[PDB]
């Protein structure tokens, strides 16, 4: 159930419209957050003075609201329809798509959980090591950094194929937005 070279029979340039069609309007929100959020990986004196307050926390919570803002937004006009296909493409994609923007939102979600964490049991001591928080912040860190960019590049694919839109076939396919659990 892969779009390997059945999708270049039924005229593979809907990908290449899909992309182009897309906006770059859910993209450029989280795309713009992308980069804010794996800057931190820093993790040197300036993580330090952004972490030792709400500083970072107050930034990524924003990243969240606007890809939440913006995906919410065009996966309504979405739901409408459901990709050009609904039938073995489609029905893949659509569980794929559920656990890309559950994970994209549960990353994302958890480093700003994490940086406050990890700073409140270090404000907690200061005077203590500081070595060993920044040795583990850098490490949980990492690896949400690591898999939100996985689960953020996946969850492009996933919706980019969704923003298609089929016509009749959807008109009748509520199951997208079924799975979308969104208004």
């Amino acid at each position: 159930k892969v779009e390997q070279a059945v999708e270049t029979e039924p005229e593979p340039e809907l990908r290449q419209q899909t992309e182009w069609q897309s906006g770059q309007r859910w993209e450029l929100a989280l795309g713009r957050f992308w980069d804010y959020l794996r800057w931190v990986q820093t993790l040197s004196e300036q993580v330090q003075e952004e972490l030792l307050s709400s500083q970072v926390t107050q930034e990524l919570r924003a990243l969240m609201d606007e890809t939440m803002k913006e995906l919410k937004a065009y996966k309504s006009e979405l739901e409408e329809q459901l990709t050009p296909v609904a039938e073995e493409t489609r029905a893949r994609l659509s569980k794929e798509l559920q656990a890309a923007q559950a994970r994209l939102g549960a990353d994302m979600e958890d480093v700003c959980g994490r940086l406050v964490q990890y700073r409140g049991e270090v404000q907690a001591m200061l005077g203590q090591s500081t070595e060993e928080l920044r040795v583990r912040l850098a490490s949980h860190l990492r690896k949400l950094r690591k898999r939100l960019l996985r689960d953020a590049d996946d969850l492009q694919k996933r919706l980019a194929v969704y923003q298609a839109g089929a016509r009749e076939g959807a008109e009748r396919g509520l199951s997208a937005i079924r799975e979308r659990l969104g208004p």
